[PDB]
């Protein structure tokens, strides 16, 4: 009913997305960027989407092309699956407490791309989240939200009210976007 | 069930309001102030009210007396139609993204008039929205929210978190108020 | 189903709490601190809890030990009654207008204690609310929210956006927490 | 070869665009907003496009819906007519002196919507250009550039280095965008 | 006609460059520093050079010696291939929009080495671009432009007007230099 | 075709100008002010004009009357030789790197005299360039650009982005103006 399959093959990367808006949080994400997988898994889950994301890309350069291409493909999928947008809440918002962090997100499935990203502390624009694999530069948080909004053709406002930990700040943001989308895509009983 | 018809005849103007709180967004507004009609139409619509507004007034002087008298009559109608306020959510709030603008509104159908209007950029206190008809001075936004709160006997808090375009800032505010009212007037299942 | 009875006997005080999360606002509070009773009654009521609170303590010293011990016992009760936390909204938030005051609260029933208390004007850290009985020092607002979060094992973020009256600022906060809890403990249909 | 016809009918307005990128400046614009017609005529002309723009809309409210809808339809047309974007310069830029004003524009026909609008003096965010017809609020300059970039799927950077007259500042900007587009859409001999 | 082959063997590294100024963007770069390869590939491509770069070096220490030695060898090649500099445009410049970033570059193939690097945000002087291989410290951007200018014996001015993402800021700069070189090396018809 | 001969005899000086816009840089300048000759030679050359300038004047007072009268006569010549201005690019601009200096110039052969001169460091308004002959006060740079624009009836914007050496700052400016004129006077193929 509200499903979309997107394939996006560039010189930089290969993306397959399968998205059902009316899911139960059945989510599997594999981008080669494990922190990004964790964020996109928290997004799909907290949005009660069924989401499959399979991505390979030029992670020898860094995560950027794969992160952006995935966010672009995911946006296209959200847009396609929404279709005519008949009888939906359309507007949604969500606060996400995560220990010391508070994030907020607000959406208008308007058909008019716009992203406003505010309140993220300045140290996130050169912070790295690094494990045993390909690292995640938090400077990309904004890039992900803008790419998502641009390609889904929605108004997305993402706010950090406050926070310290870059992992908490990033996850709370992805989760805020997720629960804001969840409210907005729900059928409107009126 | 939750309907009210208000007639308000002053030396300055003539207002007829018909309001059903349990509507499907069937809205018709004619004040002689076309931007005001657009705002009151977005309010009635986004609140899922059925709303009729018919107003004539001294627009040769300017929109002010007609805008205020309409907002006063509309408040009286909201108050009357709410009646005893038994079993309603009572509290409501809504974020409205509109491109670069973010507006918020929060209501307590408390029975105690109060309006707090914050965050509206200072250029709105001398900005004009002008077409081929009677213009709308955005300095009146506040006046409209105060008149509404005063005559509905509710607590209304309207916030501009940020924004640039005076049309976006004004509409987002009217829409925020609308969706906050919509949540608050809904039957409370508990 | 989601009920808990907590008894907490210290050298300082004696607390009995009976809490049903799936209540209809049937609330009775008696701490010997009448303003505190009013706040805990507004919390239980606005959360649609059924809540009984019976507390006696060393109010000859002042309200502090009784207020804290009650908040601790209440948290333990909220935590116990929540149990496994299966199928709940988990996240909740609420704006509370109260005349000139606007308060906000956001919860994650995460299982990870955290409290962030922001925006409360500085005069509240030495303000007294005094009647014909034991007075309430508003400096304790924070202490109550921290004790609640610590013992329920939840993330609680409480914000005063603005306000002047210490009674309005305090009640709006307790009410915000209540409606945020109410949303978060509701069954999640997905 | 590089032509597109766009029809955009909303509740607010009706737009017909016919655009040839390989034109000789044969341009006719009729929006009901005469200053906007002058700007879109200078854009089509200075870009050496052949451009027809026919628009009717709710100018009784003000120019905004008609201006935005036209800019949206024009962007869609630019995007469609560009097609595969094979063998074009792709990047373009232009300085426009206009008496005391200096404007600049830079484009990447990247396929990735982005607009950056900088240097416009603050008085333009509440300035009106008014004649015998429907007026033009210069606050809309930005809205036009963003809508254009969003719907053509291009990177558009528009800069006011300096200027005083709102007519000079606005026209120089439209002309800068035009000559930047003209360079970028030219066949690349390599 | 305008070709050069440079071999540069130091204790630190081994470089082979083959450069044709009159190319069609046939570019292959392998330095062991994959982000650097991406930047030098965007430079060769956007300059319509045919460029081969093969480099091995002490990347166990870090990318610096290999990045610098390559930039030095590339400069020597640009200088040699330019020869007498008869009948060329000599001056070139280019703006590069890249999402939020705007970069500019201006060249005088003067025969007089000079580099001015301005506007790069301060976080780039300790930012890392890290993938699955050898990382790239953006502090080296300047070093690359200076080495290039020093060894090609040209005036190179590289400017960041604004930008946030370190990947966008760096690539836009390399691309600006490329398109500025492309204009300047073109035959001058006069 | 695009040639002009101007004679200007005042009490202060005698000027003969012969100007061909479609030249090959065949330039001869003799004003009695050798630095001025060098600047006007770089202007004629870099503009691909054929230019003859012969001037005698009251250099016992200082260079000013001769410099201004020459700039006036040169402007008259540029204006006359341009004639109807049919089928020309009309707009032109050029960046000039000169070691540490960056200058820019932008022209609109609009028929409407205007000069904006910005960014020149303050020490140039009392700096002297002195050899074995009549010296050149750099305070006259502005006077030359204004006289040129006034008498050619063009919009001339001259900018120093930065620089230190007064010889580099002055020459880069004259060269910027020259290459901006060269682009603008070229036949427009469309
Ligand atoms: N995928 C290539 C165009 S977008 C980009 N962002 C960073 N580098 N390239
Ligand atoms: N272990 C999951 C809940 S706590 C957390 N901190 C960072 N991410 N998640
Ligand atoms: N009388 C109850 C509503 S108004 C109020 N002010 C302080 N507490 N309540
Ligand atoms: N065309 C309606 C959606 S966009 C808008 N801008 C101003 N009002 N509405
Ligand atoms: N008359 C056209 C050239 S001058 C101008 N000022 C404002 N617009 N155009
Ligand atoms: N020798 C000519 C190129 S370098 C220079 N410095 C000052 N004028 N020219
Ligand atoms: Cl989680
Ligand atoms: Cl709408
Ligand atoms: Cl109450
Ligand atoms: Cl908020
Ligand atoms: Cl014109
Ligand atoms: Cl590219
Ligand atoms: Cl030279
Ligand atoms: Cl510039
Ligand atoms: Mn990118
Ligand atoms: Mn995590
Ligand atoms: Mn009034
Ligand atoms: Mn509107
Ligand atoms: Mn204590
Ligand atoms: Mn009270
Ligand atoms: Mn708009
Ligand atoms: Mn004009
Ligand atoms: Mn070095
Ligand atoms: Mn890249
Ligand atoms: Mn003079
Ligand atoms: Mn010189």
């Amino acid at each position: 009913s509200r499903r979309a399959r997107i394939e996006r093959r560039t010189r930089e990367s290969d993306i397959v997305i399968e998205l059902d808006l009316d899911g139960t949080g059945q989510v599997a994400v594999d981008t080669g960027v494990p922190f990004y997988d964790h964020m996109l898994t928290a997004l799909g889950s907290h949005a009660s989407f069924d989401l499959t994301v399979r991505a390979t890309g030029d992670v020898e350069i860094e995560a950027h092309h794969t992160i952006e291409d995935t966010a672009i493909a995911l946006g296209t999928a959200l847009g396609q699956a929404l279709g005519d947008k008949r009888g939906i809440r359309r507007f949604g918002d969500a606060f996400i407490p995560m220990d010391e962090t508070l994030a907020h997100a607000a959406v208008d499935l308007s058909g008019r791309p716009y992203c406003v990203h505010t309140g993220e502390p300045d140290h996130l624009q050169h912070t790295t989240i690094a494990g045993s694999s390909v690292p995640y530069h938090t400077v990309i948080n904004r890039h992900v939200f803008e790419s998502l909004a641009a390609n889904a053709r929605i108004a997305l406002h993402v706010r950090v009210l406050y926070g310290r930990d870059p992992h908490h700040i990033t996850e709370a943001q992805y989760k805020a976007v997720a629960r804001a989308l969840r409210q907005a895509v729900e059928p409107d009983p009126r």
